[PDB]
């Protein structure tokens, strides 16, 4: 495994902590990184470390490598979880990213639901403005990703992180690129599912589902519809209903992201424009 000296971080300066999240390509662990942030080279920084699980396969290691390299290409942005360094030599591969203390977006929202709908934070109940602000931030992050020639391909509320300052951060770049068989079906545009094509306009379709996840405060898309039956219903023009806490203005935005003709969906730029207007009148 070849070293990248710009990004390499000394293992002895990294202290691993509690698990934060896990799946079947790797796990995420809280850690402390002494000197990783060279704007403050003396300071310990709380970070997140992505690493293989004990039952990892070779493909898992390959995928983790690809994810690290994709995050080097992406760059830095307010609304994107950023790469801080890596441990690649003499030990397990550690990909060190910024820490988001309030967890993933789906799970921030569900804990901040109104009454009547172990983890609840009722003190921080979501307002309608919080939701549009959430959406504005994520549209900003996607506008930047597209400007850097990057398709995310796995946009979803579970792949958004929330910092201690409630800043939305797009995360999990394991599927990102400059088949499509590994993309979650309920978030995918039909041209991605059917024609094996992925553009920025496919990400705009996923953004619409993400919008729906947000205005349901973390609901599950196409509820009661199994993935197997979703292929047919999309080809017949089915779309999700308006969430209650969603304006019709914002509902038409979702529907514009879900246009059958991809070149006809909004751009992330236009979505940022529109959301900025809506956010200003709340
Ligand atoms: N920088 C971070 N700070 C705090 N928590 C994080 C984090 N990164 C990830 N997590 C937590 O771990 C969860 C999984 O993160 P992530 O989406 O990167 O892994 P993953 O989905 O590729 C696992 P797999 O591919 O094995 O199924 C997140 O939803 C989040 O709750
Ligand atoms: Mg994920």
């Amino acid at each position: 495994l070849p070293e990248d000296p710009k990004w390499e971080f000394p293992r002895d300066k990294l202290t691993l902590g509690k698990p934060l999240g896990e799946g079947a390509f790797g796990q995420v662990v809280m850690a402390e990184a002494v000197g990783i942030d060279k704007d403050k080279p003396k300071e310990a920084v709380t970070v997140a470390v992505k690493m293989l699980k004990d039952d990892a396969t070779e493909k898992d290691l390959s995928d983790l490598v690809s994810e690290m390299e994709m995050m080097k290409m992406i760059g830095k942005h307010k609304n994107i979880i950023n790469l801080l360094g890596a441990c690649t030599q003499d030990g397990p591969l550690y990909v060190i990213v910024a820490y988001a203390s309030k967890g993933n977006l789906r799970e921030y929202l569900r804990a901040r639901r109104p009454p009547g709908m172990i983890n609840r934070v009722p003190e921080e109940q979501m307002t309608f403005k919080d939701l549009v602000s959430c959406t504005y931030q994520l549209a900003r992050g996607m506008e930047y990703l597209a400007s850097q020639k990057c398709i995310h391909r796995d946009l979803a509320a579970r792949n958004v992180l929330v910092t201690e300052n409630n800043v939305m951060k797009i995360a999990d770049f394991g599927l990102a690129r400059v088949t499509n068989g590994r993309l979650p079906v309920k978030w995918m545009a039909p041209e991605a599912l059917f024609d094996r094509v992925y553009t920025h306009q496919s990400d705009v379709w996923s953004f619409g589902v993400l919008m729906w996840e947000i205005f349901t405060l973390g609901g599950s898309p196409y509820p009661g519809i199994p993935v197997e039956e979703l292929f047919k219903l999309l080809k017949e023009g089915h779309r999700m209903d308006k969430p209650a806490n969603c304006t019709n203005e914002l509902y038409m935005m979702m529907r514009d992201c879900w246009h059958a003709v991809p070149s006809q969906r909004p751009t992330f730029k236009q979505l940022v424009e529109d959301l900025d207007r809506i956010l200003t009148l709340t």
